[PDB]
């Protein structure tokens, strides 16, 4: 899948491939480079924490165009317009709405992504990542 061929910039300015990805279920989302939303964080975290080892990772991409964890934490970008990271490119290509706007709305919007690499499903800023547990478990136990 062109999804493993990704390699965004990391939180220390080094390539992480997706490639490492092969096999996981995958969370997607853009996240406030600015502070005061840490109830946001605290259910990512939450997420992540108890998936974990049922091969399931967060990646969260940092980005001020809307104006703690210990999952991966990627180089801030932009998720939107003419510097748009290639992350972003193919998730919006894989799923947006038949008409109107294709770009990220607003802060912590979420994509889910297979086991063998195929977008599931997006999801907007609003849906707490909590709701999205029940999915991910049958993601989790895919054949």
């Amino acid at each position: 899948s062109e999804f493993y061929k990704l390699a965004p910039v990391d939180k220390k300015g080094q390539p992480f491939p997706f490639d490492q990805l092969k096999g996981k279920v995958v969370l997607i989302v853009n996240v406030a480079s600015k502070c005061g939303f840490t109830p946001q964080y605290k259910e990512l975290e939450a997420l992540y924490k108890r998936y974990k080892d049922e091969g399931f990772t967060i990646i969260g991409f940092p980005c001020n165009q809307f104006g703690g964890v210990t999952f991966p934490i990627m180089k801030k970008i932009d998720v939107n317009g003419g510097n748009e990271d290639p992350v972003y490119k193919f998730l919006k290509s894989q799923k947006s709405g038949m008409l109107g706007l294709r770009g990220i709305k607003w802060n912590f919007e979420k994509f889910l992504v297979d086991k063998k690499g195929k977008v599931y499903e997006r999801y907007s800023s609003l849906t707490k990542p909590s709701s999205l547990s029940e999915t991910i478990e049958e993601l989790l136990k895919e054949v």
